């Protein structure tokens, strides 16, 4: 049935970098973005999104707004990937792509941040 | 939008007892058993896949094998209704109903077991 695929289950990123998370679903021939729906979220927070061909920006974290894109040109490629800009320590945990496109699935993803202390201790006291 | 709604939020259970735990969906006009998918989830173990018609059990987690059951008939209605037979005390968690039906939602299901000393201390202990 309609699976959705990682190449990767976790990424392991320094603070400060950008990261980029993919999320690969099957394509025939080409996209029909009015029948797609991209939902990305990281451990219950709202990343991005994309119903039917525009996101909704109502409902995006505000942690996330201004630091995630969705590269819409992979999305013709299967590729829902995900761009989050300057990572920092919050943006560690579990990430879950959701793709409703004839058919359902979805597929979890786990984030590491490596800091060095300084970065680590600002985090630490908040 | 496509909104997926549930009557109650928060279940109490009885450890040993049944639990039956509801997930509403807009019908439109007539279910169309073809573009319907279902997934229940508790802590990102997979306890039943309702893809197009039928029940995937494959990724089925073995927690859930021989006690979860999706109420097929009450689709018809827009009630995704999951039933667990024989509740224990690890059934305690939060719950994920996923929905894709021509849109997609999810909404989450928060679940206490009550439950006598003797349950607690062989759980406890293990
Ligand atoms: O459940 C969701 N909520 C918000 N957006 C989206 S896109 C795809 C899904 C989905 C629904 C059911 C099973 C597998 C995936 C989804």
């Amino acid at each position: 049935a309609f699976t959705v695929t990682v190449p990767k289950d976790l990424y392991v990123v320094e603070y400060g970098s950008n990261m980029t998370i993919e999320c690969k679903f099957p394509v025939e021939k080409q996209l029909d973005l009015a029948a797609l729906i991209v939902y990305w979220e990281m451990e219950d927070k709202n990343i991005i999104q994309f119903v039917h061909g525009e996101e909704d920006l109502k409902t995006q974290h505000s942690s996330y707004r201004q630091r995630a894109r969705l590269l819409k040109d992979q999305l013709s490629l299967g590729n829902a990937a995900l761009q989050i800009t300057d990572v920092k320590l919050q943006d560690a945990g579990v990430y879950r792509c959701m793709i409703s496109y004839g058919g359902a699935d979805y597929k979890r993803i786990t984030v590491k941040v490596n800091a060095p202390y300084a970065a680590a201790l600002e985090h630490h006291h908040h």
